[PDB]
Order: structure tokens, then C-alpha cells, then sequence
């Protein structure tokens, strides 16, 4: 019974302009969590994003999201003037900002180029130097995606899809303005993560960063590393990932994302992976990868096959790979998400490390009391995370309302077993997350829609739903005092403060 902390992705803060951003809602943030006996605020992937706007399918598993810029900074140096377009409160509205914010920051940068003080220029300048590795692979392939109405990598004209070095060059030359601008994005972002980060750090908070096994077709690294994923010749992908039909899901699973060459990363000595921790670390203490069990065995699904059905299993180097990355870094301050159906070959690698697993409150009452995701049957030595929901959950009332009669019964009972009872269905949460803090886990997270005891349309995202996902925003003064003072109360009750 260590700490516990909360789960805010940076979009969903209150404030103008459109969304979230890495400012002073952001910092106000810091306080409450701070003030609540909270030590942890855990966050979903931070690149920027595609059509769906989902963090998981990046651009670029380097970049920064410009979405999170908060442009105020660049209005009181003079870079630009500001006005509304209308947005809306409680949700983001991404097609509205993609309209609105890109051509603002593209405005501000003309504003720096204009009236950047020589520090300031001189620190971009500093910035595009040592981030080159990646930026500049970064703003020519953003670059060029504006420049083809959006197409995918590969589909550009082949001497840009297959990078020919004159092609680049050539590019890289007509058009260094609008590269120039998307290292600004990066810029920005970087430097104004980085203020929050240290400001975190002084209010003794760690952030838990997020990102996904699998990198996105269409992205960045893909386009200038084709040799590390299984592609063919047109760039496409002849094998994608996913997972197999299980109980639950008759055909399986195929997300598309392109799968690694494991022997070519390995030849290497896993310096992708290397360089992606080590950027990830950049910007956080402790960072979560989801669908771990990927670095174990990973399902491989024929590019031409429409389900999951016609896959099979793959070996991955997760013994190596982890060796590597506890010399590389001296820890391995990964969190692993090995939820879904797990083998005992995934969690002796897990273990084997000593890596964090997690759990899950909403998908502990549909059995016996067997389940391993209820309190009582969490290792003994607790390096485990529980949570009541993730981001890919409804908020826990939702989940509530919802149930069947089995599990809304079995949680009266189990929470009775524990001390715990509740009478108003908004009381459902809380009893949760009460639940998660007296138990054995040594790390206890909670997204913020339970601390509000939100119902389902307060939902991150909806796994399987086509649209309204990663919207959901805190609106101005619904967080309040009240509800820290209680979380701290609960905290110290369970000993996490
Ligand atoms: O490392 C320490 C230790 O575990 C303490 O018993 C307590 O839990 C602290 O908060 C911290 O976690
Ligand atoms: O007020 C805002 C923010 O909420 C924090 O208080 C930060 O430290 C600055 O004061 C900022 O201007």
C-alpha cells in the first residue's frame, strides 16, 4: 500500500482554445494532485495524431503532439493574435482544431521568425540540432503528407516513398519552410512538457507515460526504417498484427500496425527500441507499453487475410530485448499492460524482470473468487497497478450500469467482505476505488471521470465504436477542492499518502 495517482490524458483539462494543453489548467492540475496525497498522474500516449485521433496510431513514435501547445505563451510575446472559432466545452472537437490550431501555430511562427529574441532563436536552433536523429525524418514526412492531400506514406510517388536521395534533398530544399515549422511544433512541445515535468518534480509527482507495442503503418520511423518491419517492395505491410479468436471474440482481432523484424532489431542490438526509451524517458519516470505480451510471442496475421483467423503464434526476443534495456538504462522502469488472456510464458517474462503488472476492478466480478483481478488474489509482494478502469473502459458508473446481474450482485458482496458498502449507484466509484486503495497493490490509479462519478458518455475511448473517442474533456471548475479533500481522506485511511 505505497501511493496511488490519477489518469488524465493532457486533452481532457479544462481551459480555452479547443482542448487540453501543457499550461496552467495543466500545472493547477499538478496542485490538486499534489494537495489530494496523489504522487502519480498517468497519461496515454503523447505523439501526434491521424484520422480517429487516437494516441495509439501516432504519426511518430518521437513526435510531440502539437495539439498540446498551448498557444498563449506565443500570444503574449507578440507571435500571434488569438480568436475563437467556436469551440464547444466538455469535449474536444478534433475537426475544428485541426482546422483552426494548425493554421494558429503556423501564424505563431511566423510571429517567432519576426520577433524571437536571439535566445530564443538560438535555442530552437540548439533544439533542431540535437533532435535531428528523428525530427528530421519527422517534419519532411508531416511536410509531405500535407503536400498529398494526406495520402499515407506509401502512396506517395515512389522516388519520395521509397526516400531516394535526391527526391529528399530536393524536397528537403522547396520547401524548408513548412519543415522548419513543424520543428517548431516539436520545439514548443518539448520545451513546454519539460517545464511541466520539472514542475511535477518539485510537487514530488511522477508521471506514468504511455505507449504502444506497435508502431502505426502510416508514421514517420516506418517511412525511413522500412527494413525493420515486414514489408514489401510497395511499402505495404505483408503481415499485420492483431490477436486470435478467443472466447470472447469469434474472429479475433486485426489492428493493421505493421510487425517487426525482430532479427534485424536484434542485429542492432535494439537500438530502436533503445532510442524510443530513451525519448520516453525524457519526458517520464515510469512508462507503460501496451499489449506487453507482444515482447513475448506476438499473433502474425496474413495483410491479406480480413480477420484474425488465419494467423499464428511468433516468438519474440523479449529475454534479450529487456537484457539490453537494463544495461542500456541501469532499471527498467517499464509498466507492464498484461491484461486480455495472458500465458504463463508472459508472465514468467514480466516477472522474470520484475516488471509491475496490472489490474483491473471492472473485469474482477464476472466469476468466483478465483478471479485474478480481485484484491485478495494479488501477488504478495503487490508490484502490481490496480485500477478501477482504464481509458479503454467506461467510467466505472457506466461499467456499473450496465453490469450484469452477477457482477453488480457479486460487487455488493465482495465489497461487503471488505467493509465496504454502498446505497446510491453514484456511489459505485468510489466504493472501487476504495476498494483498489486497501489492497495489496503497491500502486493504485484512477481516471478522473470516477473521481467525478461520470457516466458513460464520459467514456475515453469505446474499443470497437467508429467515432466520439479520446474527446471527453473536464469542463471549467467541475474538478474541485471537495473532491480532493476526499481522495486525500481515502488515502490516508489505506496508508498511500
Ligand atoms: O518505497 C516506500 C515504501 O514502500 C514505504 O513503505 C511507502 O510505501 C512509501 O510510500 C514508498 O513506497
Ligand atoms: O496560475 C497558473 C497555474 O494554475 C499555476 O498556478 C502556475 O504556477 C502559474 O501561476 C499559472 O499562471
Amino acid at each position: 500500500p505505497c501511493a496511488y495517482g490519477l489518469l488524465l490524458h493532457p486533452t481532457s483539462l479544462p481551459g480555452p482554445w479547443g482542448v487540453g494543453v501543457l499550461g496552467e489548467e495543466a500545472r493547477g492540475f499538478l496542485r490538486f494532485l499534489k494537495e489530494a496525497g496523489a504522487r502519480y498522474w498517468q497519461v496515454l500516449p503523447l505523439g501526434p495524431t491521424g484520422y480517429g485521433d487516437s494516441p495509439y496510431q501516432s504519426f511518430s513514435a518521437f513526435a510531440g503532439n502539437p495539439y498540446l501547445i498551448d498557444l498563449r505563451p506565443l500570444v503574449d510575446r507578440g507571435f500571434v493574435r488569438l480568436e475563437d472559432p467556436g469551440f464547444p466545452e466538455g469535449r474536444v472537437d478534433y475537426g475544428l482544431l485541426y482546422a483552426w490550431k494548425w493554421p494558429a501555430l503556423r501564424a505563431a511562427f511566423q510571429g517567432f521568425r519576426q520577433k524571437a529574441s536571439p535566445e530564443e532563436k538560438e535555442d530552437f536552433a540548439r533544439f533542431q540540432e540535437e533532435e535531428a536523429w528523428w525530427l528530421r525524418d519527422y517534419a519532411l514526412f508531416m511536410t509531405l503528407k500535407s503536400h498529398h492531400g494526406g495520402l499515407p506514406w506509401n502512396a506517395w510517388p515512389l522516388a519520395l516513398r521509397t526516400r531516394e536521395e535526391r527526391a529528399l534533398k530536393e524536397a528537403e530544399a522547396s520547401l524548408a519552410e513548412e519543415i522548419a515549422f513543424h520543428a517548431f511544433t516539436q520545439w514548443l512541445f518539448f520545451r513546454q512538457w519539460g517545464a511541466l515535468k520539472e514542475e511535477a518534480e518539485a510537487l514530488g509527482i511522477a508521471f506514468i507515460g504511455d505507449m504502444p507495442i506497435f508502431v502505426a503503418e502510416d508514421s514517420a520511423e516506418v517511412w525511413a526504417h522500412p527494413e525493420w518491419f515486414h514489408l514489401d517492395e510497395e511499402g505495404r505491410p505483408t503481415v499485420v498484427a492483431g490477436v486470435p479468436p478467443d472466447y470472447f471474440s469469434e474472429t479475433g482481432q486485426r489492428w493493421g500496425n505493421p510487425l517487426y523484424r525482430w532479427e534485424v532489431l536484434e542485429e542492432e542490438g535494439f537500438s530502436f527500441w533503445i532510442a524510443r526509451l530513451r525519448k520516453a524517458l525524457e519526458l517520464f519516470h515510469l512508462v507503460r507499453i501496451d499489449h506487453f505480451r507482444g515482447f513475448e510471442a506476438y499473433w502474425e496475421i496474413p495483410a491479406s487475410c480480413p480477420t484474425a483467423v488465419e494467423g499464428r503464434w511468433v516468438k519474440a526476443p523479449g529475454e534479450k530485448l529487456f537484457a539490453r534495456i537494463q544495461e542500456a538504462f541501469g532499471r527498467i522502469p517499464i509498466l507492464a499492460e498484461d491484461l486480455g488472456v495472458i500465458t504463463p510464458e508472459v508472465e514468467a517474462l514480466r516477472d522474470r524482470f520484475g516488471l509491475p503488472g496490472m489490474k483491473v476492478l471492472q473485469f474482477a466480478f464476472d466469476n468466483g473468487m478465483e478471479n485474478p483481478f480481485l484484491p485478495h488474489n494479488y501477488p504478495e509482494h503487490g508490484r502490481v497497478v490496480v485500477y478501477t478502469g482504464t481509458h479503454d473502459n467506461d467510467t466505472t458508473l457506466g461499467w456499473y450500469r450496465t453490469a450484469t446481474p452477477h457482477e453488480r450482485d457479486f460487487l455488493k458482496r465482495y465489497l461487503a467482505d471488505w467493509g465496504i458498502t454502498f446505497r446510491e449507484e453514484a456511489e459505485v466509484p468510489w466504493a472501487l476505488m476504495r476498494l483498489g486503495m486497501a489492497s495489496r497493490a503497491r500502486l493504485a490509479v484512477y481516471p478522473v471521470q470516477d473521481v467525478l462519478a461520470l457516466g458513460s458518455e464520459a467514456r475515453m475511448n469505446y474499443p470497437g465504436r467508429p467515432s466520439g473517442n479520446w474527446a471527453w474533456r473536464l469542463r471549467p471548475g467541475e474538478i474541485k477542492e471537495e473532491h480532493g479533500e476526499r481522495l486525500l481522506s481515502l488515502a490516508e485511511a489505506t496508508g498511500r499518502v
